[PDB]
């Protein structure tokens, strides 16, 4: 078809039971930074408390589409990206979800 960009989107998962939507506490790492599996990656508010999404395995970020303090973040919303190689970060550093939108949330 077209092998372009190559990244990983990570949606915003759910790390409590009742949880409809949370906020990005802090980004323990950042773009470019090597994420290793268990590496806190960021950290989420929920109603039950500041919880910490580790890595899935290792890896860079590469792209921080939701930075931190963002509140009402729902669960599935990408909230950053990954990819395989840092020479791809760079390629991801100017990415977009649909080049479309005025201001705020529009989501054509």
């Amino acid at each position: 078809g077209s092998s372009g960009s190559s990244g990983q989107k990570v949606p915003l998962p759910s790390l409590s039971p009742t949880m409809q939507a949370g906020t990005i506490a802090r980004w323990e790492k950042k773009e470019g930074d090597k994420i290793n599996e268990g590496d806190l990656i960021a950290e989420v508010e929920t109603d039950k408390a500041t919880v910490g999404f580790e890595s899935l395995e290792e890896c860079y970020m590469a792209k921080i589409l939701v930075a931190e303090g963002t509140r009402d973040v729902p669960i599935g919303a990408i909230i950053c990206i990954t990819v395989g190689k840092p020479e791809d970060i760079e390629a991801f550093k100017n990415y977009t979800l649909d080049s479309s939108a005025a201001s705020g949330p529009s989501s054509g």
